[PDB]
Formats: structure tokens, C-alpha cells, sequence
């Protein structure tokens, strides 16, 4: 592909969550071959964000997978065009997110126009009060779903107390280009950490790895 082994990413991201309405800018770099990627984000409106920034952080693009070559990478061959995704982020306590990014590229540079709603969560739930400490590495189930490149995940957040909190996504990936060859059933293996933070999360250091794999036994 004629996506560069070191590439910049810019980021816009508008939300509104319980009814709190923010804007957050990131900025960041990635190496789409290896999987890695980290962003600067920082709060541009809204903040100090009356919730947990983990809800957000999958919100900050599925170029970047470290791909077999025997794998079918949609991602980059969405490019240079590019693709978007939808997601719905289902709480086990009845929260909802939905979330959308438009990804496009001019030349060495990945931009993101990222909408984000989040709705139901409880007033004394984790996420409003700001009782989450990280996603637990997961693995992307990815599939076609009436041909839609579809990814569903069991994800985890860890809480405060030594308990979790469970939330679903379900997210669709169409590319720009139409005939687009879309893959064969695949894995993706996802590690997201917040690197570093202030206080009230006004700036934060983002960084996650994947890899894809065909499942067992191919690893
Ligand atoms: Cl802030
Ligand atoms: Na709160």
C-alpha cells in the first residue's frame, strides 16, 4: 500500500454524553505495519469531562493491525480513498454509546472525523462517576454480516475494587472505493493504555497495539 511506514494522525472528535458536550483534538503518530499507534489528545470544550475518558479511548482506525500477508487487510487497501466505521458500545448497566469515524488521507498525514453519543448511563455508575482504570486486552472477532465487514467484541473495563465492567461492540467497516475485496474471517488481538494523563484528563497520551491472526492453530 502507499500508506508510509511512519505515518501522522489528526483527529477531531464532537460527542455529547448524559447531555455533556465536549470537543477533543488529537494528534498523534503510527506505524501501520507494526500495529502501533499513539495520539495527544486534548480537551478543546466541555472539560473537565464529567465521566470516565475510558469510554472514548476506542474512538481514537484498523490500518493500524500488524496484517499476515496471508490475511486479507481491508483497511489498507481502503486506501488512498479511505473507509469509514460505526460502532455501538453496549454497558452491561444499560449505558449506550454510538460512534462513527470518517478516516481519510493526504499524503504522509491520517485525518479522523470522529462523532461520538453516549446516552443512559446510570448517575451513580462508573463511568459518571469516574470509576474505571483501563480496557483489558481484547480480541476483534471480524466477519462479514449480509456483507458488511462487521467486528464484535467482548470488551472489559477495569473498575476501582477489583471489579469489571463489561460493554459489547458491535462495529461496521465500509470502504469509500465500492469493490473493495472484502477478507476472510479474521482476529484481531487489541491492547489500549492510557500512557499518561492530568488530573482531569484535559490532555492525555494514548497508544495501542494489534495484531491480526486466522484464529488456532496459526499462532
Ligand atoms: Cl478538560
Ligand atoms: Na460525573
Amino acid at each position: 500500500s502507499a500508506i508510509k511506514p511512519d505515518m501522522r494522525i489528526k483527529l477531531r472528535m464532537e460527542g455529547n454524553v448524559n447531555g455533556h458536550h465536549f470537543v477533543i483534538d488529537g494528534d498523534g503518530t503510527g506505524k501501520p505495519y507494526e500495529g502501533k499507534q499513539t495520539m495527544d489528545l486534548e480537551v478543546k470544550e466541555g472539560g473537565p469531562l464529567p465521566f470516565a475518558f475510558d469510554i472514548l479511548t476506542t474512538a481514537f482506525n484498523r490500518v493500524f493491525v500488524k496484517y499476515p500477508d496471508n490475511i486479507q487487510d481491508y483497511f489498507k487497501q481502503s486506501f488512498p480513498k479511505g473507509y469509514s466505521w460505526e460502532r455501538s458500545l453496549t454497558f452491561e448497566d444499560g449505558g449506550i454509546c454510538n460512534a462513527r469515524n470518517d478516516i481519510t488521507m493526504e499524503g504522509d498525514t491520517f485525518y479522523n472525523k470522529v462523532r461520538f453519543y453516549g446516552t443512559n448511563f446510570p448517575a451513580n455508575g462508573p463511568v459518571m462517576q469516574k470509576k474505571t482504570l483501563k480496557w483489558e486486552p481484547s480480541t476483534e472477532k471480524m466477519y462479514v454480516r449480509d456483507g458488511v465487514l462487521t467486528g464484535d467484541i467482548e470488551m472489559a473495563l477495569l473498575l476501582e475494587g477489583n471489579a469489571h465492567y463489561r460493554c459489547d461492540f458491535r462495529t461496521t467497516y465500509k470502504a469509500k472505493e465500492k469493490g473493495v475485496k472484502l477478507p476472510g474471517a479474521h482476529f484481531v488481538d487489541h491492547a489500549i493504555e492510557i500512557l499518561s494523563h492530568d488530573k482531569d484528563y484535559n490532555k492525555v497520551k494514548l497508544y495501542e497495539h494489534a495484531v491480526a491472526h486466522s484464529g488456532l492453530p496459526d499462532n
